[PDB]
């Protein structure tokens, strides 16, 4: 897991930027899917264009050889696409290139073989039809969960990147639907809204952190992933966001102790849609989106730049995530008063791949029913 510390720093860099833009919008994105897509794209770039991308993903190119970077991403893709996988993770990356371009076979080989991604040729001379084919690809890739992703292409587009990911996990220890009820969610210190709130009494991997001034809950999904929820103390949301570090997360993941608690956790259906040209440009990735881009690994003779780049991530959290009966189990609950831990005010969360400890998702809920 040589690249996991880098992915974690990329997740935090990207989160802190998005959190700076607006503090009153839900956030949800996939550090892994974005980083994988641009590590892949770098295989078609050279010199400064190439270095900017990998440096913008938090790789210090004076310290880590590039071979270890791509080997880390490929080993990560190997775990996320295992056939027998209950994790049910739907992600894709689509490269849409002008059909008039003479493409380098090596790049198309690396895209398909090394990164198991998709590259298409489109007539960008028909802007509306190209837009439709881009949206149809995403819509088909998500069986209709993500529709009308790209809303506008500029006439001069010759190369577009769409990165999508949809996740609805199945809890190893699920909630009972009968126990879900409408509860208050404190959007601020004097204001509440009603939201569907799951609840369960059980033995949870839960603790209060003095360092983070937050409750920290870890819940495992069927498959190879764990959700980490951070509930900041009154007035500590910003402190929480500032103090998160990869080392702090690792310590939580290594703790397996469980304690009784009465957990209240909102059902969630949230999405995040980001213009990666804008967002990654704030992290230093600019030349690949500019006329000066060195994409000679993609096409040798003609100029090229990445004109459009979008990420959309969709999250569903509910009681079971499936209609099938799960494996039954019994937890031994002591008779002492369980703490009441209610995720009923803004909180942060992170989903981690158990094998690599990579950050599959990161987000913030400011209002579950915001839209
Ligand atoms: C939490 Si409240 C009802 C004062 C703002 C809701 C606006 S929106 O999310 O519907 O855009």
């Amino acid at each position: 897991n040589k690249i996991t510390p880098n992915l974690a720093e990329f997740a935090f860099s990207l989160y802190r930027q998005l959190a700076h833009q607006s503090n009153s919008t839900n956030i949800f994105f996939s550090p892994v899917s974005i980083a994988t897509a641009f590590a892949m794209l770098s295989l078609g770039t050279k010199a400064d264009t190439h270095d900017e991308i990998l440096e913008g993903l938090n790789f210090n190119l004076t310290e880590i050889p590039e071979a270890q970077i791509h080997e880390g991403f490929q080993e990560l893709l190997r775990t996320l696409n295992q056939p027998d996988s209950q994790l049910q993770l739907t992600t894709g990356n689509g490269l849409f290139l002008s059909e008039g371009l003479k493409l380098v076979d090596k790049f198309l080989e690396d895209v398909k073989k090394l990164y198991h991604s998709e590259a298409f040729t489109v007539n960008f001379g028909d802007t509306e039809e190209a837009n439709k084919q881009i949206n149809d690809y995403v819509e088909k890739g998500t069986q209709g969960k993500i529709v009308d992703l790209v809303k506008e292409l500029d006439r001069d587009t010759v190369f577009a990147l769409v990165n999508y990911i949809f996740f609805k996990g199945k809890w190893e220890r699920p909630f009972e639907v009968k126990d879900t009820e409408e509860e208050d969610f404190h959007v601020d210190q004097v204001t509440t809204v009603k939201v569907p709130m799951m609840k369960r009494l059980g033995m949870f991997n839960i603790q209060h952190s003095k360092k983070l001034s937050s409750w920290v809950l870890l819940m495992k999904y069927l498959g190879n992933a764990t959700a980490i929820f951070f509930l900041p103390d009154e007035g500590k949301l910003q402190h929480l966001e500032n103090e998160l570090t990869h080392d702090i997360i690792t310590k939580f993941l290594e703790n397996e102790d469980r304690r009784s608690a009465s957990l209240h956790l909102p059902k969630l259906s949230i999405t995040g849609t980001y213009d990666l040209k804008s967002v990654l440009g704030q992290l230093g990735i600019t030349k690949v989106f500019s006329n000066g881009a060195d994409l000679s690994g993609v096409t040798e003779e003609a100029p090229l730049k990445l004109s459009k780049a979008v990420h959309k991530a969709v999250l569903t959290i509910d009681e079971k995530g499936t209609e099938a009966a799960g494996a039954m189990f019994l937890e031994a609950i002591p008779m002492s008063i369980p703490p009441e831990v209610k995720f009923n005010k803004p909180f942060v969360f992170l989903m981690i791949e158990q094998n690599t400890k990579s950050p599959l998702f990161m987000g913030k809920v400011v209002n579950p029913t915001q839209k």
